[PDB]
């Protein structure tokens, strides 16, 4: 499992309010958080599928 | 019909304005509510189809 | 966890070749399968999010 | 509810494999069916929410 | 065309600003409006094809 | 309305099967047809909204 | 091309902020503008494809 | 406009039948074609806005 | 690669909050940025694939 | 850069023609391949954005 999947989700400094998915290491599944629209870190997925499959 | 299908919709603490679907037991079908983007409860569906079939 | 999440995925008799998601009880996560487009059973989700959240 | 809501789903002659939604009076909910692309009848919805709200 | 197709469009008390279609009986065509995310009335269509097929 | 709104729908030579909208001068509204993927003619719209707005 | 392809883009009175396309008669192509959600005018397309096809 | 915008559209050896846009240098506008799913050449756009902004 | 690929992202003046993609020469890949809705500059892509293929 | 980012794309045994993204290490960016719809390996991304960030 990529180390980056253990990083807290990261909204960044931008205005948008968009759903993205991140791996919650502790709950052990992908959840939703709000993403500003810029300067994404790696635990950030457009698609929940991609999320589970990358950090499952 | 899972228990969670009877809990009221939960916006959550986040500040997004994301349309979602919850099963309305009183009414007997899925309806739209506004989801804040994080900390979702289980009566929350990105897809209306998924909502009617899971809670139908 | 809804009992229906333990049912094998079910393509049905229709022509379409569409991705949908089902809960693989054994692997313990949601995966892709092909859905014919009609006569869905309950372990079938338009959205991977909805899938995890309903059968996680 | 409207009366076209009582018609059976019509795939029509054309060759596309597009998921659409029809009200199924019997089961009392909107379901998926394959629409062929041309010559649709009235019990036929692009959006499941439209179907639940119109024929629900 | 069903009676509700004559109801004026209804935004609702919710906080989203999402595009929906309504049948405008005067002009005799479907048009856009802003729906606020919840408590939609029946003359409210996510898809335009559904609006004109159901009300036009 | 533009004179192109009257010409029949042109599926074209290509092999794809994509739902597109066209103005049905006779029936007075926009209906679906199957576009092939190339050599489109002008009575051909990706969006049903656009079709009614332009040819309605 | 239709005479409506020349009129300026009409954002309108409504509160939404939706990206739409319009024909820029001057620059000779379709550009983006922000539509408000209601009282659209005809130089307004949901699909960029439609815009170039109609006004190009 | 970059040179590749002049390359004719390329379907590829793959088996899908997906709509894409290419700049057609003769006509001087972007148009549709069928891409087969793999080994796209650069004059191949998922979005039309991107095609005309990049090649038009 | 084209030279507009070297420009910095431009949000422009308008108020929408739409994720778009720009090539970031420094990091050597396309990234997200917020586009405002009007007056886009050329290093601006609706689709990430378009961005990677055009400026990759 | 996870190991899986270097495995070749895998269509799988299913018969869908679903566009997806894999990271091409040889080329140094994500490209499209055709995914059969089941039994996906990890170098499979519904979203190009997710692909470039996970394997970039």
């Amino acid at each position: 499992r990529p180390d980056f999947c253990l990083e807290p989700p990261y909204t960044g400094p931008c205005k948008a309010r968009i759903i993205r998915y991140f791996y919650n290491a502790k709950a052990g599944l992908c959840q939703t958080f709000v993403y500003g629209g810029c300067r994404a870190k790696r635990n950030n997925f457009k698609s929940a599928e991609d999320c589970m499959r990358t950090c499952g």
